């Protein structure tokens, strides 16, 4: 995956996205990563329920699964797989997500 490849902290911080490796767009790059989640009370980024069990997965300590979801409704984003991974770094979980 060149796309869809992110490796986050099992803290709440992003650390790294691996897609960015030819700066080829004139966007505004305060999208993805450098991202420190502050306790702002804001449980409703369209995950009320993070990921796959993510909150469960960080003291379970084996965040580690490949699951699709399919989005059957209307205003909903694409059929998407992630396969997160529990960073063999430590305290830290890739998520590489996948359209099908
Ligand atoms: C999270 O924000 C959950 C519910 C909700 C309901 C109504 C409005 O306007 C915002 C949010």
């Amino acid at each position: 995956l060149a796309f869809g490849a992110i490796q986050l902290d099992g803290d709440g911080n992003i650390l790294q996205y691996n897609a960015a490796e030819g700066d080829i767009t004139g966007r505004d790059p305060k999208q993805v990563i450098g991202k420190n989640f502050f306790k702002d009370v804001a449980p409703c980024t369209d995950s009320p329920e993070f990921y796959g069990k993510f909150k469960e997965g960080v003291a379970s300590g084996n965040l580690n699964t490949m699951f699709e979801y399919t989005f059957d409704y209307q205003m909903t984003p694409t059929k998407v797989k992630v396969h997160m991974k529990k960073a063999l770094s430590g305290d830290s979980y890739w998520v590489f997500v996948k359209r099908v």
